[PDB]
């Protein structure tokens, strides 16, 4: 009796590790996306979004709002619940300038916070620039 026989060899699949994988907890990010729409004299409506990293679930937010140029004590924020995109600042003085500070709360704290100012008036301006 007798025979024979005969192969041959080979292999190969790559792949890749999934993103959004957070292992440990972390403060969010800054708010980006912030944007002024409806800005009045005393009455100002900007809308904000949340940080693709939020490494976290969100339990709400805060919205500082302070004259960039005046006098005080200190500002008075405000806090957001967990989904809130957007925010109404009312009770501001005309002709001037605001500093909104957009920041969430997690179970780590308050991560990094977004700063946008904003001046009261009915005149439109911007010179969008940087």
């Amino acid at each position: 009796g007798s025979s024979g026989s005969s192969g041959r060899i080979g292999d190969g699949s790559p792949s890749h590790p999934p993103i959004l994988e957070r292992t440990l907890d972390d403060v969010p990010g800054p708010p980006m996306g912030i944007l002024f729409p409806e800005v009045r004299t005393t009455s100002v409506r900007l809308i904000w979004q949340p940080p693709a990293a939020p490494n976290g679930i969100i339990l709400a937010y805060q919205i500082t709002h302070r004259l960039n140029t005046t006098t005080a004590n200190t500002a008075t924020v405000e806090v957001l619940a967990p989904s809130a995109r957007q925010y109404t600042a009312t009770g501001l003085k005309p002709e001037s300038v605001y500093l909104f500070r957009i920041t969430a709360q997690t179970r780590k704290g308050w991560g990094e916070a977004a700063e946008a100012l904003v001046v009261t008036t009915e005149k439109r301006s911007g010179p969008s620039s940087g």
